[PDB]
């Protein structure tokens, strides 16, 4: 192992990302991209400049689980290859596209994070939060450390982007 993972998470910022469907998380895992509404896009761009790592922790609404977590590798940018998201809307509602590097593509059930509370959301269980809710450093670090190890990922290349 967990040492390189701990290094990547050192002094990181963490954000809860809530997807309405599994399809969008599958696209994000395959293409290494995410897009959000402008309110969250602005917050994520500010955070990307502010911190050594910005971590998105993903949860599909109604799934009872997190589906993994990823590190922003860029600010949002427009005009790339269009992404066929399943919109709740139009592609014009979204902000830009963020490039992300997955750190863990394995699931974590909410039942396993019941002992973690988020001070930035009234110390409610970390699973509770609107899309874009920031997770305080200690809570977010412990949450990421709860996920099963993803032995398919090598954090060597992610470390070099820091």
């Amino acid at each position: 192992g967990t040492s390189k993972l701990k290094y990547v998470l050192q002094d990181a910022r963490f954000f809860l990302i809530k997807s309405n469907n599994h399809e969008n998380v599958s696209l994000a895992k395959a293409k290494g991209v995410w897009s959000t509404l402008p309110v969250n896009e602005k917050k994520l761009n500010l955070a990307f400049r502010s911190a050594r790592s910005v971590i998105l922790i993903f949860s599909v609404r109604e799934s009872g689980k997190f589906q993994g977590f990823a590190r922003l590798s860029s600010e949002s940018h427009h005009g790339g290859s269009p992404i066929h998201w399943v919109l709740p809307m139009s592609a014009k509602m979204l902000g830009g596209v963020f490039k992300i590097d997955w750190i863990c593509r394995r699931e974590l059930p909410f039942t396993k994070s019941a002992h973690l509370t988020n001070p930035w959301n009234e110390h409610k269980p970390v699973k509770i939060g609107r899309d874009g809710q920031e997770i305080e450093l200690e809570c977010g670090t412990q949450l990421c450390l709860l996920f099963p190890p993803d032995e398919s990922i090598d954090l060597y290349q992610v470390i070099h982007k820091m």
